[PDB]
């Protein structure tokens, strides 16, 4: 995505275009005729601006792609008279060098999920110092859209959040994870961004909403303040009984006196929410009678939420997917089983020439305890691929704790060869599938190249991967795809221009929390052997059976690993570590009920396309 995704849900939030229409309109009208939009986008603001009445209007953007996309949008809508389209940062902006004048009016949009996060107070401490007339002691002063921003917090359980930042068990499939490793996600990047509207398994309130802080936009001494400003110590009483998953942080933005627009979590809107996670505690169970102790600073940019606590020894950085992947137990349950059936087959008498053990390779990306489950099962030497020391640690602790005597874990990394001279692989492990919910790059070369590798009967894992698709009516991946017309631009034409940037593939989709309608079954779309590369889908049809009348708008697919004909990973569990993935239609098809409907599914290397026939 060239074009960031959130550009085209905005410009179909018709709602924040009226709210930010009438606001601007309301101050143009009011004698607020000369304009600065920062981060000006598509431009639709700065259009706003002049067609409210504006004698001058200027729009600055950061990025290239957005700015050359708003000089074609603006000439489009025979408007680039009044308007200067501005390829700069707000900060390098010069009167007189860039813009003629200071301005009567600034409109800006850099707000992320926790409002700061994309530099507004910095941009905004400039304009006032340099872009923007002095203000009130109309034409003749100077003023900001939005006004003010009232921030909000609220501390939530949400599974789902707590599967990505804490590591839940104390024993994944035989292996025992010591207590003298502390895991921790890289939030320990301070939130992370959710639509915490529809969350996978939602969330459940354990306080009321209370009120991280405030900021007057229009107040300059105010904004110089935060950097050196000292951090509130605060406590929030508990309402409900839970678990502390995050503090989940939204706000309201007073655009002036008559109109607001909220993040505050909800199907309707469009906005995320910022999540910090909560983690280093003995305990996370929270009952009402307790407190929820935190320290909020604004001091680096980003919206801080430090020293979390409740009132009534190796440290292991892991990333959000690796924590995840440690709490996808039936991956693990599903790997020692297909392991030990193939450790089985080949020495049986191994499993629980003497001094010659199984060798085991695991060629996956990031960090993995695999090896130590194969260490577990007989006489085994298995592999790490892990690259970071702070992993090797941590997994040399974990064998430690599992009864391996110092070295029986070897670290490949410190290319596919032999284990030794002429010793073979008894399993490899390969990465097949990208969190991402694509196949990995590379992976026939890695699977050809390790085939060869291979002892007698010896297995790559996965054996093979069957992907799955599905047809769906979704509004949802229609409008995150592509601008509706427009009637929700308001009359202005911008989506024939931000649609030319249309993604045919979405990825780390949420499938499990998409608004949606079946239209069929789940249904094999190709299949990817990694043991005979003959079988593999070079360009084939599937004929999909129309379950449900609908517009198709998209194909969602995930897959499922086949470690043998027997145990099968699927890649759309609940506790998958792996996101999944959706083609989206260029054009929506109105599909009957009792259609047989053809999809050519082409596949190249890791690349797949998936078309309508
Ligand atoms: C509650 C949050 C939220 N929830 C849900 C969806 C969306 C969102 C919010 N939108 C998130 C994506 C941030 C937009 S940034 C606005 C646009 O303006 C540009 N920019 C940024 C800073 C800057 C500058 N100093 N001078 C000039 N242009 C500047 C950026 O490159 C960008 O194109």
């Amino acid at each position: 995505w060239l074009v960031e995704r959130w550009h085209f849900i905005m410009l179909n939030d018709t709602k924040r275009n009226t709210i930010y229409n009438a606001a601007i309109q309301k101050a143009v009208c009011l004698g607020s005729k000369s304009v600065l939009d920062i981060g000006a986008g598509t431009g639709i603001l700065s259009m706003f601006a002049k067609k409210a009445g504006a004698h001058s209007v200027y729009a600055c953007e950061l990025s290239k792609t957005m700015y050359e996309l708003a000089c074609d949008v603006v000439a489009a809508n025979k408007m680039e008279a009044g308007i200067k389209l501005l390829h700069t940062k707000s900060l390098d902006i010069e009167i007189p060098k860039h813009i003629p004048e200071r301005v009567s009016l600034v409109v800006t949009e850099t707000v992320d999920a926790g409002l700061f996060g994309e530099g507004i107070v910095e941009s905004l401490i400039h304009a006032w110092e340099h872009l923007l007339l002095q203000p009130k002691t109309c034409e003749k002063y100077g003023k900001v859209i939005p006004a003010s921003a009232v921030i909000f917090g609220m501390a939530v359980e949400c599974a789902e959040i707590r599967r990505h930042h804490r590591v839940g068990i104390k024993d994944i499939a035989g292996i025992h994870l010591p207590t003298n490793v502390k895991f921790q996600s890289p939030a320990y990047e301070p939130y992370t961004t959710e639509k915490m509207s529809r969350v996978p398994g939602g969330y459940l309130a354990l306080t009321e909403c209370f009120e991280i802080m405030t900021v007057d936009f229009n107040n300059l001494q105010e904004l110089k303040s935060l950097a050196t400003k000292k951090p509130d110590k605060i406590g929030i009483p508990v309402i409900k009984e839970g678990i502390l998953d995050a503090i989940m942080v939204w706000f309201v933005l007073q655009l002036d006196d008559e109109h607001s627009l909220s993040t505050s979590p909800s199907e309707e809107t469009c906005w995320e929410q910022a999540v910090y996670p909560v983690q280093d505690l003995a305990d996370y169970w929270i009952k009402p009678g307790d407190h929820v102790m935190m320290e909020v600073s604004c001091q680096d940019c980003y919206l801080r939420i430090q020293s979390i606590s409740v009132l009534g020894e190796q440290t292991c950085i892991l990333e959000s997917t690796e924590i995840a992947l440690l709490n996808n137990i039936p991956y693990h349950e599903g790997f020692k089983m297909a392991m030990s059936k193939v450790l089985s087959s080949l020495t049986p008498e191994k499993l629980y020439n003497i001094l010659e053990p199984f060798y085991v390779l695991d060629v996956s990306e990031g960090f993995s305890v695999l090896p130590v489950i194969a260490g577990t099962l007989g006489q085994v030497k298995p592999y790490s691929s892990v690259e970071k020391d702070q992993h090797r640690i941590a997994l040399d602790l974990i064998s430690e704790a599992n009864h391996f005597p110092k070295e029986t874990l070897e670290f490949w990394l410190r290319m596919l060869q032999r284990p030794k001279s002429d010793k073979l692989w008894s399993i490899i492990i390969l990465d097949v599938i990208e969190p991402s919910g694509l196949i990995q790059q590379e992976i026939m070369e890695k699977a050809a190249i390790s085939r060869c590798l291979l002892q007698s009967g010896g297995k790559i894992f996965p054996q093979y991967v069957l992907m799955f698709g599905l047809l769906v009516e979704s509004q949802t991946l229609l409008e995150e795809n592509a601008v509706q017309g427009t009637e929700r631009t308001l009359g202005l034409n911008i989506a024939p221009f931000i649609n030319q940037f249309q993604v045919p593939i979405r990825v780390f989709l949420d499938l499990s929390s998409l608004p949606c309608i079946p239209l069929s079954k789940p249904v094999e779309l190709l299949r990817l052997d990694l043991m005979t590369p003959y079988l593999n889908t070079s360009n084939r049809e599937v004929k999909v059976y129309v379950c449900k009348s609908g517009r198709l708008t998209a194909i969602p697919f995930w897959y499922h690993m086949y470690l043998d004909e027997e145990i099968r990973l699927d890649t759309s569990s609940e506790a998958s570590h792996w996101k999944q993935a959706a083609v989206v239609l260029d054009n929506p098809i109105q599909v009957e009920m009792g259609e047989e409907l053809v999809l050519s599914i082409q596949h190249h290397k890791s690349n797949v396309s998936i078309t309508v026939k």
